[PDB]
């Protein structure tokens, strides 16, 4: 874990941090999911000029066998490996992860 793990914040609170107009696109945080409890969520901010500033939530799921994934094709031993990969490149996501969300 580390700076980008926000724990048990709500989706409305994650969206209020991430939607701060200063945040570049790809600003992100990992948090617990409120609905599939047992899963996490990579919340990342995106921009397109039809909808403007908006957030995408990707459920991250944990294996019994330890690992974490957004796609069951692409699995990681930890949340830190996961975040690392998606910061090198987008591989299916809206945008590559760039900043850790502030505050």
């Amino acid at each position: 874990a580390e700076e980008w793990y926000f724990g048990k914040i709500t989706r409305r609170e994650s969206e209020r941090l991430l939607l701060n107009p200063e945040n570049p696109r790809g600003t992100f945080l990992v948090r617990e999911s409120e609905t599939t409890k047992g899963a996490y969520c990579l919340s990342v901010s995106d921009f397109d000029n039809a909808k403007g500033l908006n957030v995408k939530h990707y459920k991250i799921r944990k294996l019994d066998s330890g690992g974490f994934y957004i796609t069951s094709r692409t699995q990681f031993s930890s949340l830190q490996q996961l975040v690392a990969y998606y910061s090198k490149h987008a591989d299916g996501l809206c945008h590559r992860l760039t900043n850790v969300c502030p505050t």
